[PDB]
């Protein structure tokens, strides 16, 4: 509440107070109004902003004082509070503001009566470098890679010496110290994320050299979810800053070991139960089976927003298969095996960290609920049809597979339209610029 | 009063006083006394310097002890009071002193009764780079920008490592750390800002790569706001210096991203009330209409003062066309919706921090003031005349418009052709010095 | 003749046959057809290209036999013919290409009688350094000129030893070798320009230091004088390349030294003798006066056609004066004392060698034709007007003083105005990139 924020500036002695939202693209902005400019017509009339420079988009920014977090990093006391962009005056919320989305598709879950509530638990997994050098010119273009534990450093003169205990390409899966340079790094990232309202169940190295890392997150409502990932982000961005490491949420920065995938297990429940528990495959209810059939049915427009670079097709290529299952991990649906009671739930494995966690979650929420509202049965578990092969791809499916978003003023077309002008652009200047690998492929022609 | 400053001394075991004012171009000067040399006499008779090597200028510095605050930055304790220069024995003020032309402004407003009180809201923006070298020699000449968030320094190796987060070219607007690096170093700005007696309302990145940004502060009735921008400016320089920073106030120090411009928001007040707020296009005046019309009417000869640079013009490429607008953010005159009460105001939004704040807001005032004398009512709202496009065009139309400057002895012809010769001597030493592109353009002819 | 140039072409045992042509920008074109495709209907029916790619312009290339010269530098023996343009088919002279423009202005002159023929002696000069490096990018810009001469090379450790003998800063003006490094390459030009048949009559050093040099060519008629311009500066940037220089032809590459104009003599005469002597200032006649006069009253149009580069007014600052004399030189015409006989002539000081010969003679010839042609008198010689201050002011000048240029179908509207379109760019780009000295100027602002 207002009344709540009021006291923790006291309460922290907060000398700035960071107002912070969502653009389409995914990035969290923020602006800064010193502590004594927060009273009554704060929380109450918002503040003005020039959203014209917002790619994609006078605006207000209102604030929603239940977000309030002090700042694990700024110098000077800051809480920070996540807003809301709303239409001036008329003050309802922009179609194409992506928290306002999220909220809608909510509120639409609860008008159809399906179930009260959305849980979605995303899986992140992002890279932990020491220098990332690229560039793209006339004469030319590159990007350069480098961490301390990529298994291409073992012939590197370090003048520390080398020491050599580093992960080999598909081998940052598991072992301790000191092959696992980031113990401290995902710790420390844990109890930031925690002061700062998130619950840790698990860190632990990923699968590729060179860094990758996860740090496994508490579920949650879906826009509450969202907002955490926004939160996730920010804290292993500047944790890894502290530590003198980059990190990266992009799909795919390697050629030749694993690309980072954010997975999201969703559930619905009404009335506190778990209506995917039930009898069907594998502890399913016949209402999560329909789940799947609409996320299976959408897919490829459900890629547009999932998976929203061209470098997320990098990862993607041959969890490309639409299908269920709670054996074959090569179907993008997975049924977890909870065994346990009605933590039961599925598991979409395509989804990647550069996706924009409100646009994402409300598209596959948008999919699964048209699945059970038209009945849509999505066959037998492999133990075949598949996700969008290229951005491009992606962006002409949300183009005609539009509906199911539109539902109950979810998305208007205005949104759709101003998200697929934005990825457009994107696509073709990866599209335009020649790649190295084609000089190595064609220049002797 | 000076009862109050001779407090502060002791309260304070100051050891020095210095002395502060701002010559014709809007630099900041000072001169240091002990403070045992504060004393009666002192704020009585002021102290006399030579005014003679001062740029397009014996005479008496008047302390007003009104302006006494702490310096944040000298080692040794010392307390600012910012001067008025006087001329000599007959004690009342150089004509071509930009801060007496200011309350000279003033007090002609007060004496045409149209209203009691000026109040402007200058935005002011702001380079911070981390390296500037430049220079011009007989063999050649060149300037070289950089910073560590100049999306050209993506290629960049570092020897920490290069960690690529970063605003690219028009996207500094608004991304939260790490890709702004500069949350700490405006946060310290506001905080010594308020120090010295301003109020910080917000502080942002602004669009521009390699370091754009705006430390937005509460607004004041004219000759005040204008010394507020000199302590503005001085802070920004000495706080980006303790962090090794380099700031620039300089209009356009890059082609192909965003330059830097202080816009001015204007109000006119009598008896405590809003003489711009009424009915008419948006909430505005009739009143309020003239003084656009006299804006619009001068806008050339303002351009002299406001753009004092050649640099200016290369910021003012096709909001250079004359209209106003709530609509329109093309138009140089935006009456913002305030939406809110009688916080009704035009915002000019072609001046740039280069303009001397003195001289700047008393041609605005000025011109203003003249529209609403003469009902030159300025049209119609675009939702059609430019700005001067270049200093020179400029400096002719304050030459010859000069006329509603010299109302009340505002200005002196002295002072406007004193200033036209030095704004020539820079036009010219630009004009004369070949240019880098012209060698790309014009050395194979 | 046809026949003659095939002669040349056994007599030589030219392996190929340069095509060459002028743009509007006044740089030389040329295309490369082997000596065995010259027959016949090559200089009949011409040769076509794709003149769609040529800067402001499927096309004809007309072979004028009369030109045929073989080249003193391409490896493989070659002989060079130039072309005029024509439009396709109906065969009659693209009313854009510079050289049907020309050969225009010589027959409207026949068709007016005043005279039979106009006799052109332009002054070129020009400068050989030893590198030149320039470029301009979005974090800065920047040229560096250097030549063995310069005389701020005084200083430099060499490494063969540094022997001290070089031009000071104006005295370039003809002190004899080891200080004038050029003795061998300026004769050198002389005698390949007689080889493809220009007549010198004299060669000297400039004043200016770091390479200033000219070779004095003898006269011509106009669009014969303008092709011998197009010779001149490519034998001119050849040898000085076969010499290890780089010569250029812009008319101000360095502040505070001597800039390289291009005077033109011009005399007209009919039935073998010169209308311009006679009786009147200085051996004139009233119809040579006339001619001052047009030029005089047409001087900035002319200047966009005479001085077409932002550069060329880094020149033309404070010959600005548009006055005849035998005395003043500061007078833009000087009248030559020739003492001798009816080689009486006017000499037009201000043009440059940027200028395209054929476009700047034919707007001279012009300018002096509507003089006679209304009888504008001059005046009387100062022993007062000024050409254009800037490209900008020049460019408009043209545009509205368009008149005399169309007379007789001399340049077209649509000529005329993609002329001031290529301009205006050029101008632009050079107005919107900030230069080097307004960071010395402006960014401690
Ligand atoms: N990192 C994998 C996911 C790994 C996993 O299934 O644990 C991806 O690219 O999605
Ligand atoms: N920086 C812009 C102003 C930006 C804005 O309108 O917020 C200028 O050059 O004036
Ligand atoms: N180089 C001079 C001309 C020198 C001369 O008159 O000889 C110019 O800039 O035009
Ligand atoms: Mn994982
Ligand atoms: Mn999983
Ligand atoms: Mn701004
Ligand atoms: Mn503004
Ligand atoms: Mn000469
Ligand atoms: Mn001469």
């Amino acid at each position: 509440s207002a009344e709540h924020v009021l006291t923790m500036l006291n309460e922290h002695e907060v000398k700035f107070v960071d107002l912070r939202f969502t653009d389409t693209k995914g990035k969290e902005q923020h602006v800064t109004i010193p502590a004594h400019q927060v009273n009554a017509e704060f929380f109450e009339e918002g503040k003005m902003f020039d959203g014209s420079s917002i790619g994609g988009w006078d605006m207000v920014l209102m604030p929603d004082a239940s977000t309030a977090v002090i700042d694990p990093f700024f110098a000077d006391s800051t809480l920070i509070i996540r807003c809301d962009i709303l239409e001036p005056g008329t003050l309802q919320g922009y179609d194409r503001d992506p928290r306002s989305i999220a909220k809608r598709a909510e509120d639409y879950l609860r008008a159809t009566g399906i179930a009260d509530t959305v849980l979605f638990g995303p899986e992140p997994e992002f890279f932990l470098f020491d220098d990332i050098r690229f560039g793209a010119s006339i004469s030319g273009s590159h990007v350069a890679i480098d961490d301390i534990e990529g298994a291409w450093n073992s012939s590197t003169k370090y003048e520390g010496g080398n020491k050599g205990h580093r992960p080999g390409v598909k081998g940052g899966y598991f072992p301790v110290p000191p092959v696992d340079s980031a113990q401290d790094i995902r710790s420390e990232m844990c109890l930031v994320m925690e002061q700062m309202g998130l619950v840790v169940e698990a860190h632990h190295h990923e699968v590729a050299t060179a860094g990758q890392n996860e740090v496994a997150t508490r579920f949650n409502t879906m826009t509450k979810k969202a907002d955490e990932i926004q939160i996730y982000k920010y804290v292993v961005h500047n944790v890894a800053h502290r530590f003198g490491k980059t990190a990266t949420f992009m799909p795919k920065p390697m050629f030749g070991d694993n690309g980072s995938g954010m997975h999201c297990h969703m559930s619905l429940a009404k009335n506190g139960t778990n209506l995917f528990s039930g009898d069907k495959y594998a502890g399913l209810s016949e209402q999560a089976l329909y789940y799947i059939g609409g996320v299976i049915k959408h897919a490829k427009a459900i890629n547009a927003l999932a998976n929203p670079t061209t470098n997320s097709y990098k990862r993607l290529v041959p969890p490309v298969m639409l299908a269920y299952s709670a054996r074959n991990r090569s179907a993008s649906i997975r049924i977890p095996v909870v065994a346990s009671p009605k933590a039961r739930r599925i598991e979409v494995r395509f989804p990647d960290p550069a996706a924009n966690p409100y646009l994402c979650f409300a598209a596959l929420l948008m999919a699964g609920l048209d699945g059970i509202k038209n009945k849509i049965h999505p066959g037998e578990p492999m133990d075949i049809p598949q996700v969008a092969g290229s951005l491009e791809e992606a962006l002409n499916a949300l183009d005609l597979d539009r509906e199911f978003l539109k539902a109950g003023g979810v998305f208007t077309d205005e949104a759709i339209d101003a998200y697929i002008a934005l990825r457009r652009e994107e696509d073709d200047r990866v599209r335009m610029t020649p790649h190295p690998v084609e000089f190595e492929l064609y220049y002797s022609v």
